[PDB]
């Protein structure tokens, strides 16, 4: 499934992933209510749920 970033995020641990408002990444799991794994640039981690919308 493919999500919308809404806003820009910075990674700030080595589990988090960085990602630019407007960007589309695909979503790899979506099980905590507040971090959700995705994919941007290449990379595979976390970013917060709230940043993101669903497609």
């Amino acid at each position: 499934e493919l999500v919308l970033a809404l806003y820009d995020y910075q990674e700030k641990s080595p589990r988090e992933v960085t990602m630019k408002k407007g960007d589309i990444l695909t979503l790899l799991n979506s099980t905590n209510k507040d971090w959700w794994k995705v994919e941007g640039n290449g990379r595979q981690g976390f970013v917060p749920a709230a940043y993101v919308k669903k497609l």
